[PDB]
């Protein structure tokens, strides 16, 4: 399939997280309005991870999710503290395309089969949040401060087996930096699944996309890079295409 262009939007309150620079939007820290601009632009697909307090929540990802899949075209995922099946559900049948879950996954993998079961693999991503410790790539949980001590070889063949549709695998030895995708991580996860990675933390300009790709990534998610212009999208899809990346460009 066509290599995947992926942009994520932190939110709170129905608001994106420090917001985005594109002037010529109403908004520009609407997540419905910035959603459908990247669509109209060239994004393939959005991811939407939602930090609001714990009592506003639940209605605020289920309105979120109302909104966006009125307004857009392509398919989205949403995340964040989504905890069981029942969770997963009400914000699936209410518009996402897909959820996305972590530390829920580790701590009970069988909820990746849950969601399967009635949703299929398609609508279930697996994050997994991965750091070098002692010389071995190690599972991190709750935002990367649980070391625990899973091996990222050993979750990444138990998240296939137990029917997840897809991985988004994080380095967190490249967050905050702008030095490139974790490549060698790529590298390592690619022999040991068959599903659909998608790369996360490190992007810092157009030639980090080709290493990801050239790496085995099905897909490459970013999002400050993308939010403050550091890389625009229609020339990073330009700019792969030129270098030989094939990408895009009911009763």
């Amino acid at each position: 399939l066509a290599k995947r262009i992926d942009a994520a939007l932190i939110m709170k309150d129905g608001r994106v997280v420090k917001g985005s620079n594109f002037e010529n939007l109403r908004d520009s820290g609407d997540p419905v309005e910035l959603g459908k601009f990247y669509s109209e632009i060239g994004i393939d697909e959005l991811s939407f991870w939602d930090i609001t307090a714990s009592v506003e929540k639940r209605k605020t990802m289920l309105e979120l999710v109302e909104k966006v899949a009125e307004q857009i075209d392509i398919p989205f995922t949403v995340g964040g503290g989504i905890h069981d099946f029942e969770t997963a559900s009400e914000l699936i049948l209410r518009g996402a395309d897909k959820v996305e879950i972590n530390t829920a996954a580790v701590e009970n993998p069988s909820l990746i089969t849950q969601i399967a079961q009635t949703f299929g693999s398609q609508a279930v991503v697996v994050y997994i949040a991965a750091k070098r410790v002692d010389g071995e790539f190690m599972v991190f949980t709750y935002s990367g401060k649980k070391n625990t001590g899973i091996l990222l070889r050993d979750w990444v063949v138990e998240v296939e087996k137990r029917g997840a549709g897809e991985i988004v695998l994080g380095s967190i030895d490249r967050l905050g930096t702008k030095s490139g995708y974790d490549t060698e991580m790529i590298r390592f996860v690619r022999p040991l699944t068959t599903l659909p990675i998608i790369a996360h933390r490190g992007a810092g300009k157009m030639e980090h996309f080709l290493e990801a790709f050239l790496a085995g990534a099905d897909a490459a998610k970013a999002d400050s890079v993308f939010h403050f212009r550091e890389i625009d999208v229609r020339e990073l899809k330009e700019y792969l295409k030129k270098h030989g990346v094939n990408v895009r460009l009911h009763h």
